[PDB]
């Protein structure tokens, strides 16, 4: 009776940890690039680590002071929008 | 009590499906990469042997001690999440 | 007159949808390229920063004066049409 | 009354120019390559600007006198058939 | 006899569809490659002009005499099967 | 009458040879790589001829004695599992 209740407890714990592993292993990556130049309209030219250069948007949460040539950036993999400025 | 036995069966069915999903996410073929640096929030910058650099998530079962710059890693091919540190 | 008011509403709905379609076609992320040469029929040969060269179409809103060999261009990622000349 | 009629006029004009921009920005590009060699059966080996070499068909409208080694060509992006010989 | 005439029509319809399927499989665009070596079981290692090396199947209509290391080949783009030896 | 019967015969022959050509031209290729290193758990790190390195499984029919660094391997194109060790 309490044996069952403990099993429910450990199973709930196990299942939570597994759900967490799934969430971690399915999260999309961000792509790394380097800022090349900033355009008069607030779009940024990034050189992606994949090779090409793109004109991309920037997250609204980004301190645009940090965006300057040579700055390392992390990009949404689909839109290539700048999500993080990296150290 | 019958409620409990039923809950245990439900939870084990759920556990079983989560285990299979995790196995698939962690199964070969895995892409090889090299850790570039570790971010404050615990995401990792890896250089993939495909060429580009990514900010990625990690399995919760990695030994954090071995997760350091220059470490060789096995990455989920789709998300590039770090599944294992390699020797 | 009611016929007219109805036509105006129809046309504005259509205008609205066309504007959105054009905004999507012109939105970041745009690939960067360089104009290689301009063909007699007004198509352009660009070298994409992805590597290959293409004969592409252009937006009708480009200043033809700046569209010349060596100019840097923002290309629709799918068709490589020239959306903007860049500085 | 004539105000409405003028609006219909300008809207029809605006909508036409938008439709044109859509058509221009959705037209597929042609891929540039260089003729490598011509085969005894009228197929051509082209070196694409994407890297590889292919055996391709040629448009029926092409003056085959113009097809010779070193000649720059424009290819249908899907079939890689030679569509234009470029200057 | 009517059974026979019917069988002939059936078989010719089937022949027609197989011929079209084979024509499609052998039609341009074909990737160019170079034979690297011939395996005991008669599969061939080719180096594709795309870069990688493959173990591939071959058309039964290839002259085996010309199928040898260094020979230039036309490959199905999807399977990289050898469709023709090229001069 | 025997004319028909002979036609059925030759058509059946023709159709068989066409079916064979389809089967040969549709068979997937194997990708060539080189063994890089063998892991303590029986997974192998392969350097694919496409460029990247992967951790892959190995066919159960493979003599694991033959798997050693430098060994040339043929891989299932989708799973990248080692299917053959090549001379």
């Amino acid at each position: 009776m309490k044996q069952l209740e403990d099993k429910v407890e450990e199973l709930l714990s196990k299942n939570y940890h597994l759900e967490n592993e799934v969430a971690r292993l399915r999260s999309p990556p961000l792509l790394v690039g380097v800022v090349s130049d900033i355009l008069e309209d607030g779009r940024v030219v990034v050189k992606s680590s994949t090779g090409p250069k793109f004109v991309v948007n920037t997250s609204q949460y980004i301190n645009e002071e940090e965006l300057k040539p040579g700055a390392r950036v992390a990009l949404n993999q689909q839109t290539l929008a700048i999500v993080n400025v990296l150290p």
